[PDB]
Formats: structure tokens, C-alpha cells, sequence
């Protein structure tokens, strides 16, 4: 599953980096566009909506492993209730960016490459058809070209 692959890269890549605070495959030139994009437009998600990520933070209050487990099911059903667009998906991985800064905040960030993975399901097995008719991580950057 190369879409599955390139989308797992890109987002396991921006959460370890924004957790970390350092930077780190195929179709490696549309992905760095891609996480070039993404630290650009997902960084500003997070600033401007801080208040409400913060807020959601506290309410999920993940302290371990089994905390992060039970992300999938608010992530499947409050993702998939609005129309599909890119400011949606940046939405998903950007708040799950925040949640990996929070685990390696709280030393759980053995969690972050797991967590990408869950963000990374939710995505792809759901938008599926949707990323291909926009031409994957291709549409995302053009949609957000400034
Ligand atoms: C009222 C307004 C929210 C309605 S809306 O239709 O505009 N909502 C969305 O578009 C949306 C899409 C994906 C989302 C979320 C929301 N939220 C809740 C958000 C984060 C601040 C509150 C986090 C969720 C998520 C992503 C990663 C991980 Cl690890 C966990 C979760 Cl729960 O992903």
C-alpha cells in the first residue's frame, strides 16, 4: 500500500519532529513538499487554536498507552463528521501533532510512533478514494501553495 507508506511517513516525520524539536522513502520529493507544507499550515492550526486544543488535551488526559489506544474511536467519529477537505485532515494530524508533544512531554514518547499510526489508519482506510482523486499529498500541497 505505497499511499498508505508515504502518508505514514509524512506523519510519523512531523509528529516525531514537533515532539522532539529536531528534524529527521519513495516519492521523497512530493513528501518533503508535503511536510514542508504541513509544518507551515499545522503549525499555525495549533497557534491559532491553541486554546481549544489545549482544552481537548485536558479532557482526553492521556497518561499512557491504553489512553492513546482509546484516541481512535473520538478521532474516527469526530474526523469523519464533517465534508472531507484538506483543512480537515490538516485538523487530525495537526492536533495529533499536539499530542506528541504532550507524550514526550510526560515521557511517553514510545507512544508517538504508534499514535502516527492510528492518525495514519484513520486517514488513509477512511478518505481513501478521496486522497486518490486528489492525487494524494500532491493535492494537499497544491491546496495550501501560497
Ligand atoms: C467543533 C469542531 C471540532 C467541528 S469540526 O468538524 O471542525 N472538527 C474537525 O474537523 C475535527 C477533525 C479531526 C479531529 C478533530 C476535529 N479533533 C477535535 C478538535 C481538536 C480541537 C477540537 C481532534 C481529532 C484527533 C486528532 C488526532 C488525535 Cl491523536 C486525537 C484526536 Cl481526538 O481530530
Amino acid at each position: 500500500d505505497e499511499l498508505y507508506r508515504q502518508s505514514l511517513e509524512i506523519i510519523s516525520r512531523y509528529l516525531r519532529e514537533q515532539a522532539t524539536g529536531a528534524k529527521d522513502g519513495r516519492s521523497g520529493a512530493t513528501s518533503r513538499k508535503a511536510l514542508e507544507t504541513l509544518r507551515r499550515v499545522g503549525d499555525g492550526v495549533q497557534r491559532n487554536h491553541e486554546t481549544a486544543f489545549q482544552g481537548m488535551l485536558r479532557k482526553l488526559d492521556i497518561k499512557n498507552e491504553d489512553d492513546v489506544k482509546s484516541l481512535s474511536r473520538v478521532m474516527i467519529h469526530v474526523f469523519s463528521d464533517g465534508v472531507t477537505n484538506w483543512g480537515r485532515i490538516v485538523t487530525l494530524i495537526s492536533f495529533g501533532a499536539f499530542v506528541a508533544k504532550h507524550l514526550k512531554t510526560i515521557n511517553q514518547e514510545s507512544c508517538i510512533e504508534p499514535l502516527a499510526e492510528s492518525i495514519t489508519d484513520v486517514l488513509v482506510r477512511t478518505k481513501r478514494d478521496w486522497l486518490v482523486k486528489q492525487r494524494g499529498w500532491d493535492g494537499f500541497v497544491e491546496f495550501f501553495h501560497v
